[PDB]
């Protein structure tokens, strides 16, 4: 047919994680009337003119082509973009070369920063002293951001620390500088020192489906044998999904009715002390869906009203976007183009102008669909 | 501590399809007390033997590399088994160098079959005769399986047909050499000619899920502007989800509620034929998914009995079967270790060297799912 409007044949997989130095091969898989001609966009930029090559190949990754793709699709006819391909590239950068000092007092926790280093994605961290493999205990931490947190430091707990950070989608592993810990003597005069939150946990957001989630709460206090970590929900302690000495909530399989307020809170254990308590709160995303679309393909007459129904729901409410041809509405400042509220567009008095490919995008924080529509104006 | 058997930190991930001279990186990301010990698998066949070495790198992948693999993590508690991963290669074999010859009888379908060519995933074909692109029409069809059917043919129809094949994934395309389709006169002396089914609809199952499943019908007439193909279901006419001249019927998120028998039918409009029809079935495959796991660590005492649940459901009922320290309980040929029909496994007289990890695993077509726990005995 000469009246076949461009449509994809394969909507794009899903995010992969690509290696340096890995070929990539990224493709338009459309169809319609001919000439039928591709684009490539990198980042909402013009990577490629238009032509007949539908593929768009790196022959070797590099961290510079991390981004987001997408090749939109023209003939005659109107215009289609694609969906966004989201491309992450596996890097690890280097530590800075130079060595660190902390200076602490005696029964406080010391908290050593993972030294600046770039990786996608994050590293796997161990934490090492004089060859000494550094492993979680009662009184000795890492948190979910690599950092290792001494609680109660004594004379003993100084020396120099490093970690070894390994990128476990590319395999490359660096070894740090040192971290010269010293620990300086007791401040005043106090045996027992009561708990006291060092590290809090932060608000959480998390998209609808995912397998787990996990909030983190790390307290000092002396004797760390007597401390205890609690969560609480609702002003009641929780029972299970705790780890790692109590610090590590993980909430699994998070719907709407694990979402709020979560208290985390340290006691030492028959002491006459305060506990010390932090919140931290929990969102669920919901994706956008589409509660409302357009025919795939609609017929106006000239000079008749015409309307295009495009209406999204998710957590939080999805904005839409409108497009004709890939040029987004606002671009075009076309006064006859008017967006009403719950979404949809009203188009006053058709013109033969207005056929093409109109495409609705609505987004939030947690994903992006589109819905689009041909339209063929008559006489 | 000195008792943390073996466990996994990151679940290997989703199939992904990799191409041809692209590095390839897996890991083995378990924790526990060490001497922490990794090797791999290949079709159930040994790669490597044990060392502490968790990464098992392919510099560059070639087609027999493709398989499934999975490690093995051990250490002096026991010995547990990674979940396989699925390492599927793009790869683009070439046509056999010998054109064909093919004769058909005026009025009746041409199937021109795809030459033989080996490819993964199967490729885009595009047909050809004469540098013209054939377009699928009301006379002309391109089956799922890439052959071109021409109905009703005539003189015209013959000639010297060929195909481009694109492999979508790693972007290659390869020309076919030529089929000669020659067309004799007519069998007989008929006008008309009743419908007949010349590919018929297949046996179709599909996972609980998936977004859409096909079923294809094609039929041959004269003359072929006449003929209708239609679909039916429980004795009466689908209206939506046909595709390509009502030859394609789609079915959009199938549930158990598509399942059975559906029924294509092809009639020639207003005539006195008999119309032909063909029958298919489509089934859906629930993956399965444990209904009674085991705590993770459990203790039991030398000579008691000791029972570890597993019961998984799904479509078809999985099948479960048992290791011990990675080692299926068929070659350990313990005659204490007695497998229940529900699924669970009892142990009657505990003893010492019963300690370690025992892993569950249930299967079906349509996927596979595990469990595990590590069972301490004592005195
Ligand atoms: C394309 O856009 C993405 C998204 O913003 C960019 O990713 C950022 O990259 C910079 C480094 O250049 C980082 O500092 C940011 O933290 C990244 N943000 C996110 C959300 O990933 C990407 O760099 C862009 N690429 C190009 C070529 O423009
Ligand atoms: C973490 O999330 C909480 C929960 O929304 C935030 O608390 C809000 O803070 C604003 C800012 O003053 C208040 O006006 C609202 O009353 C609070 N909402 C609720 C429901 O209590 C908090 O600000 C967030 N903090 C960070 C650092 O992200
Ligand atoms: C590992 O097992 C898979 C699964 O059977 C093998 O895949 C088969 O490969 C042969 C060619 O060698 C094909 O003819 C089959 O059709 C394939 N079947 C499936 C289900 O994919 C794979 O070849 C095996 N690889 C090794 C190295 O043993
Ligand atoms: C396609 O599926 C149908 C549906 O199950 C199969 O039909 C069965 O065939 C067996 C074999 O003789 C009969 O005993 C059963 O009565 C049939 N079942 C039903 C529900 O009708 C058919 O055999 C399958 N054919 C192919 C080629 O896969
Ligand atoms: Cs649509
Ligand atoms: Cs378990």
């Amino acid at each position: 047919q000469d009246d076949v409007a461009p449509y994809f044949k394969t909507e794009p997989g899903l995010p992969q994680i690509h290696l340096e130095g890995n070929r990539l091969v990224l493709t338009c898989l459309a169809e319609g009337s001919w000439p039928l001609e591709f684009k490539w966009i990198r980042n909402d930029s013009e990577l490629t003119t238009y032509s007949s090559e539908y593929k768009y190949i790196i022959p070797s990754l590099q961290k510079l082509d991390a981004g987001f793709y997408r090749c939109v699709v023209r003939n005659r006819m109107g215009a289609l973009l694609q969906r966004k391909s989201e491309i992450q590239v596996a890097y690890m950068g280097n530590f800075m070369d130079t060595d660190q000092r902390k200076t602490v007092s005696q029964g406080h926790a010391a908290l050593l920063n993972l030294l600046p280093i770039v990786s996608c994605p994050q590293p796997q961290v161990t934490w090492f002293r004089e060859g000494h493999k550094i492993i979680p205990s009662s009184r000795i931490a890492i948190t979910l951001e690599n950092q290792l947190v001494i609680l109660a430091t004594t004379a003993s707990d100084a020396g120099a620390y490093y970690v070894q950070a390994v990128n476990e989608k590319n395999g490359e592993n660096k070894t740090s500088p040192f971290i010269h810990l010293s620990v300086a003597r007791d401040t005043g005069t106090h045996e027992a020192m009561a708990p006291i939150i060092v590290v809090a946990p932060g608000n959480r957001s998390v998209v609808a489906g995912s397998s787990e989630t996990t909030l983190e709460c790390i307290a000092n206090a002396r004797p760390v044998e007597e401390l205890s970590v609690h969560w609480k929900r609702n002003g009641v302690r929780l029972t299970s999904g705790l780890h790692s000495y109590g610090r590590r909530l993980t909430i699994t399989n998070p719907t709407s009715a694990d979402t709020g307020m979560y208290v985390c809170e340290a006691t030492l254990r028959g002491s006459t002390f305060e506990p010390a308590r932090a919140r931290a709160f929990l969102s669920i995303i919901e994706p956008p869906y589409f509660t409302a679309e357009p025919e795939s393909r609609i017929l106006g007459e000239v000079e008749e009203t015409m309307d295009i129904p495009c209406r999204a729901m998710g957590v939080p409410l999805p904005t839409l976007q409108w497009y004709k041809d890939a040029v987004p509405l606002s671009k075009l400042q076309n006064p006859r183009y008017k967006v009403l509220p719950s979404g949809g567009l009203h188009i006053q008095k058709l013109s033969p102008e207005d056929s093409g490919i109109f495409q609705c995008f609505a987004s939030n924080e947690g994903g992006e669909v589109q819905t689009h529509t041909y339209l063929d104006v008559t006489n």
